[PDB]
């Protein structure tokens, strides 16, 4: 029942307000309609010549008619709603402010980013509404008037009204707007740093499901007032963060830790620690003088995971349990951001295992980046969050304009369709012999994980290759227009040649732009003392690439590993093909373990040592199934 | 459970209250409006010379002009929406 009556009491909040807007609405909307109109109608002259100009020039003499029902009436009344200057003192603003705070669910940016663009399409209306008074008055040969202080007053009136009764409201939390079902790790230890560059603090976080379980960053110098320069903003793309964030089969233990700084510091270093299901994060801010830019790399604070060191012995503490179903785990999806870059200076880890809600929050500087900026409306380097890649290993990614100098026109007639804005976005075009080569290879690493965007078109013939293999390639599902990709690939053996090939996907014409490539970071571990030199491989066998161990037939793979009488160890891998693994002593079997095809989940509670411990990772006497383990990690607990 | 039921109660009181302020703003706000820019624009007189003066002049016709929309119509209708008629 209580329940109940806090969704009814909710439903009354979102009820009273859209009365609220009712009353505004009421007040505000043949003025707003009128205003909209008379602007739309006047684009090119404030931006069949003779019928357009008197059309024009009697909706001009419509427009500067002293009248009760002037187009100066409709500015007058539009200002006055604004202000508040009503039969009851309430404005326009402070009901658009409380409706932003309501619907605010599915928004990118903040509150004061939201109300604050919300005066500024009103304001842009207004000073566009008074120069097409000012242009139509001009049109018909009448005086000047001079509206700009009419106008000045009207705008600053407003942003006061702005300043002082709506402004002083906010927070500047933010997190990720959906979540993804993907079977991460438990046998795996993943431990990713996310590090700002020196120069740099990190300005955002982003998840990936359609290429992959996939986490994007962004870093970039930090400017004068806590606002970020564009130039020096960059990509990050890691591994597989279902591993990192949701467990498999087994539970997953988070730190909630809610690590934050003081005024001044900037995060230039995050790392996510996740031993033994144990998903932790070590986070490193620099501190940085607000003005000036000039992030200080001198002044750090380091707190990993000891906000309850201060207060509890047991700093284990201070953490969640998120149980893995057989599906995977909520890991965020999409994008933990703000609205408008800025220095983000707290972040911590708000798991939701009641829904698997695994969910990152940062805690960003935007509220301080703006209320100094546009506030005092002095240079405003307002740039919003970004959704998708904006670096990519492709030069002229989608395409600057009317030169693709990284690309190859190498056919007249496979010229770019556009070349001018005429369809839609920039395009790379091909047809009938169509093609565009631009030499990426020396771009490409060895053995290293990509993720791969681009928008087409029509028939198009994606290639990169460097004329003997192809890393990557698309020539099929004509579509629509201009459909996006984002999925992956990893890069050749040797692909210090491999250049990109757009061509078309038959003799008709083709459209592509957008090509996004970028590495992703290959998820990487925390050390255990198994290392793959001191292996000894034992019959017909030889050391693999996943950390794997081949058993091809029978056979093991044996190395020495001291264990202790007095600490335990964490014996955690899979295999493909029926293996064997082996803890046994001098004489006895301190374990007995076959594995078929599965992971291994081992305790091991106080091993008597006598000296000589070590794995014999054997398969079973099956001649077809090489038996072939999948992840080493012994981990010492 | 009675605290949460009262709050809701006052919370209806607020709202029906803001219903029927949104149906006198309904009825009187077009004439509030253009009595309040007519009143504000001609305030010097009831307190560039041929300019203001010839531009205040067609005000002048255009609020003593007898129409159905005219100014003593919107005058009459704020008199019939203020006593309730």
């Amino acid at each position: 029942l209580s329940k109940q009556l806090q969704e009814i009491s909710d439903k009354l909040d979102i009820i009273n307000l859209n009365v609220l807007i009712n009353s505004t609405l009421t007040e505000i909307t043949p003025a707003y309609q009128r205003i909209k109109y008379v602007n739309e109608k006047f684009d090119e002259l404030t931006s069949e010549v003779i019928e357009n100009l008197n059309e024009l020039t009697e909706l001009a003499k419509s427009v500067t008619k002293n009248d009760m029902d002037s187009f100066e009436f409709y500015l007058q009344t539009f200002h006055d709603v604004m202000t508040g200057n009503n039969l009851f003192g309430r404005s326009a603003l402070k009901t658009a402010s409380e409706l932003i705070t309501k619907e605010n669910v599915t928004t990118r940016g903040s509150e004061i980013g939201k109300v604050y663009n919300f005066l500024i399409v009103l304001t842009s209306l207004q000073a566009k509404a008074f120069l097409t008074l000012t242009a139509c008055r001009k049109l018909l040969g009448l005086t000047d008037i001079d509206y700009t202080q009419i106008m000045n007053h009207h705008i600053d009136g407003q942003k006061r009204e702005f300043r002082i009764n709506i402004l002083p409201t906010l927070s500047n939390n933010f997190s990720n707007p959906s979540y993804s079902k993907n079977r991460g790790s438990d046998i795996d230890d993943p431990i990713v740093v996310l590090e700002a560059a020196p120069g740099y603090a990190l300005i955002g976080f982003e998840i990936l499901n359609d290429p992959l379980p996939i986490l994007k960053g962004y870093q970039a110098r930090l400017k004068p007032n806590y606002q970020v320069d564009r130039e020096s903003m960059s990509e990050t793309i890691y591994g597989d963060i279902h591993k990192l964030f949701c467990p498999k089969q087994l539970e997953q233990k988070y730190y909630i830790k809610d690590i934050e700084f003081p005024e001044g510091y900037v995060i230039t270093k995050i790392v996510f620690e996740k031993r033994l299901n144990q998903l932790g994060y070590e986070v490193t801010a620099n501190f940085y003088d607000p003005s000036t830019g000039s992030i200080d790399l001198n002044k750090v604070k380091v707190e990993s995971w000891k906000e309850k060191s201060c207060e509890e012995d047991s700093c284990e503490d201070e953490y969640s349990i998120i149980k893995a179903e057989t599906d995977g785990i909520y890991m965020p999806l999409g994008v933990v951001s703000e609205t408008f870059l800025t220095p983000i200076y707290g972040f911590g880890l708000t798991v939701d295992e009641k829904n698997q809600k695994i969910t990152l929050t940062g805690k960003s500087y935007l509220r301080e980046s703006l209320l100094e900026t546009d506030l005092l409306n002095n240079e405003t380097y307002l740039i919003a969050s970004p959704d998708g890649y904006i670096s990519s290993i492709v030069e002229n990614w989608n395409i600057t304009s009317d030169n693709t100098g990284s690309w190859r026109a190498n056919n007249n007639n496979a010229f770019v369709d556009k070349a001018d804005t005429i369809k839609g976005s920039s395009s790379l075009y091909t047809h009938k012999d169509g093609e565009f080569s631009q030499f990426i290879g020396n771009k490409l690493k060895p053995k290293t994980n990509y993720v791969i965007q681009y928008v087409i078109k029509g028939r198009p013939a994606i290639y990169l290759k460097n004329n003997k293999d192809t890393l990557f390639e698309d020539t099929k599902n004509n579509f629509s227009d201009f459909q996006t990709v984002t999925k992956k690939f990893n890069s050749g053996v040797n692909p210090s040649e491999i250049y990109f090939l757009f061509k078309n996907q038959s003799e008709y014409e083709a459209w592509g732009n957008n090509f996004i490539i970028l590495e992703i970071k290959s998820l990487e571990f925390l050390p255990q003392m198994l290392k793959p030199e001191d292996w000894i491989p034992s019959g017909n066998v030889q050391m693999k690439d996943g950390g794997r161990l081949e058993i091809l037939g029978d056979g093991y793979f044996k190395q020495f590993i001291k264990l202790e009488n007095d600490s335990t160890y964490h014996l955690r891998l899979s295999v493909k093909g029926t293996g064997r693994v082996s803890i046994i002593d001098e004489s006895k079997y301190l374990l007995f373990v076959n594995v078929k095809d599965e992971d291994l989940t081992r305790v091991i509670k106080n091993t008597s040592s006598k000296g000589e411990c070590f794995i014999a990772l054997e398969g079973t006497y099956v001649e077809n199934s090489s038996t072939i383990f999948s992840n080493v990690s012994i981990v010492k607990e």
